[PDB]
């Protein structure tokens, strides 16, 4: 697909299809492509762009943030050929960082309890993913699997108690510090030990020479990522 | 060493197979390797895939390699220079260990004086002294739409690359820091760590155009 | 003296009491009080929802960032600051405090349009005379040569003032300037080597603000990302 | 008064007495004066003070001390309550913000600490308006709305609303500095039981950088955390 993206910042996600028209045919979108910019009949300039995951997330039709997303893959350590437990899924986002992690061979497993949700999700894992890596299931969530994920309000319900080997992870992304305490305290049932909670942080700076500063404007907070180690 | 092998588990102590971050911050030392943090972000920054054909300079003790090597898959491939011959080979000795997968390729020299591809590379990442002077060579490799990521220290080196970007055909899209917040959590005693690494360096994000 | 009001969306409105004043009329308030409620809530405001409200014609200084400044100059009672430039007399106003009634705050601007609106907002928060203002260029002013105790900046071209101030100065004391780009952080600091001014201090101040409704609890979404770099240097003897 | 010095490696509190040395005598110290030469020699600023005097309990942290002030919203005149005085780091930051013709009434339940704090308060701050009391402040006798503004800093914070309550006026703040979020919420849920609207959680970070061109950048060694400060306005009763 294309991003489309004016003066001011604002970025307008295409899916361009022949004699389509986003006053822009696709067809000059297409023309520039990724790289090159496009003049509107009303003589806008939009540059036109290939989106990386980061700006898919962003602008695909309430996701994991991507900041977040990001580090979580390095949380559960995934590398090429493992199989994750995803819940999730909702409207995807986190899946894509997952996929991308366990390579066309790796397998991802993701469940869904909602429904609508995951109508949309694979809507959005298809239209940007065309390998089929994901296993999708559309439900509530032995010692086989490489890592398991969770962007619900209750991961302490869902604590997947077998369902993990030695030196895997449950990371779960919390938006405040209660649930994660309200978490916290029920692996003193389970076999887990406490390595890390952290928040992630992404300080955007505004460089435009000779200005240079970081960003007036931020996003402060997204959610906190709590790690936990099994024993055996 | 045998109770451990058996414990999966404790030990008399606990143990386990290193992730890559512990690898990475416990691995040996040729020059200091690129931090987790960072190399988590800059992965992302680099929208690598499974597939795709990276640039990489410095390798140093291996530590950016194996984020690298471990994003773009066993197809994909990891094209990595180092211009300290010690250096090259820790990283060789390093990623080998954690890396049996073969999709990296190593070379001796700097990257200035590099044999590549014209729009051949799907990113370049950088973490070296004087990112400025492959700006040419890193330029002609990477394709429309792709990005450089630069690891830089200080802000200095950040405002000198990003001035001399000038001449070569990029469009600055960022320059962040990345933060980790940690805790100190034997609950009910919760607080962020008093002790933090405050800062190792800005990362620095440049898009090619076509042209 | 003025009232701050507040809703159940925590936007906030900075009301001057009058007789006959309409907001819910005024004299309600009155009754009411700094505390009280008529929902709408009553309250003398605080220095920080002053300054986050009061009138401005250039933007005043942040509250985190004068707070600091106070404290990187080492501003003890009775003491003689200088100040340039008074803006909306944001900064003013903490520096009036820290050095009280038996101090004094010397503080020059060079625009008659903000001077006004800076002095007509001090003088509705701060009944003590104990600022001098006065109208002009720092880099033009007459002053006494080691006679002041520190030196509080906030303008865009610090450094072309360094030699007045490097003059006005005592021997050991501090110069902080307010300084939004990191860029005219490093300009600043290059031509603090030609003044006897020796680098002591550059830093980013974060009043970072959580959300408790418990059971929500959590740093705030959006947050003020930035506002400015803090550079002390102090002055040699001789 | 006192003097602190830096060397040449730049790191570190003089108290001049007559006919002594730190190796070059007191009185060579005082001649060559503030900015002068002997390492060198400067007049303490009250951030450089309290943090290398002798502690018997751990001072509040200049950065948050600072920032206790501007919540408390202190100007000079007030009447201040404080506790537990600790070292008396804050409490200086206090009485300064209050002036001469304020008070800073403070309290400090054990008994070493406050003999230290004292000493360390009355060598840096010689002005009278600072009032110190051993004991505890739940247990403190104290004039109903006649305060404005009380500054805490103890493990048990949630102990004295019932005796701060009493004493602050309307519209007036009761900011705490509590290192565990653990300890903010039990607060903020004793606080539910008390005639006071929470206002602010926030941290306050003063972040270094190391400049020395060509070198610029934050610094790599930072102080992660100190504490929450937690700021409760109370109601008009
Ligand atoms: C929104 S996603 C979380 C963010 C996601 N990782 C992303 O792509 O950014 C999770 C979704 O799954 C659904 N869901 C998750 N756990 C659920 C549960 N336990 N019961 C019902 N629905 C649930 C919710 O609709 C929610 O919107
Ligand atoms: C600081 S190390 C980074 C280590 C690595 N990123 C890691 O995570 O382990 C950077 C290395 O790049 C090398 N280097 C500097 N300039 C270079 C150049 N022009 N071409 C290739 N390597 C270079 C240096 O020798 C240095 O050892
Ligand atoms: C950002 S505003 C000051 C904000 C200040 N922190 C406050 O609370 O109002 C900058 C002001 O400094 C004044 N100024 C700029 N350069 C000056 C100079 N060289 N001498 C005196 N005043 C100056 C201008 O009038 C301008 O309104
Ligand atoms: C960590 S120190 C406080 C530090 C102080 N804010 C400073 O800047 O130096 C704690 C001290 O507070 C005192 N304290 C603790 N609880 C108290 C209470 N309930 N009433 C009065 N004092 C108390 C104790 O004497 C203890 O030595």
């Amino acid at each position: 697909p294309l991003l489309l993206k004016d003066r001011k910042g604002r970025a307008y996600l295409v899916f361009p299809k022949e004699g389509g028209v986003f006053s822009v045919p696709h067809e000059a979108l297409l023309e520039a492509g990724p790289g090159g910019v496009v003049r509107t009949h009303l003589g806008e300039e939009l540059s036109v762009h290939r989106p990386t995951l980061e700006e898919y997330l962003l602008h695909m039709k309430t996701p994991t943030a991507p900041k977040d997303a990001s580090a979580m893959v390095t949380l559960l350590d995934l590398a090429p050929g493992m199989r994750v437990l995803e819940a999730g899924t909702g409207s995807g986002g986190l899946t894509l960082f997952l996929a991308r992690a366990v390579g066309e061979k790796g397998l991802v497993e993701s469940y869904e309890a909602r429904p609508h949700h995951l109508a949309q999700a694979e809507r959005n894992v298809r239209a940007f993913w065309q390998v089929e890596n994901v296993r999708f299931h559309l439900g509530k969530l032995e010692a086989a699997y490489d890592g398991v994920a969770l962007d619900l309000m209750e991961p302490w319900k869902v604590l997947a108690a077998l369902a993990l080997k030695p030196d895997r992870f449950l990371v779960a992304y919390l938006p405040n510090i209660t649930q994660v305490l309200e978490l916290v305290r029920a692996a003193e049932a389970h076999p887990f030990r406490l390595e890390r909670v952290l928040e992630v942080g992404w300080r955007e700076w505004e460089v435009r020479l000779p200005v240079a500063h970081p960003r007036f404007q931020q996003v402060g907070h997204t959610a906190f990522l709590v790690a936990l180690r099994r024993w055996k």
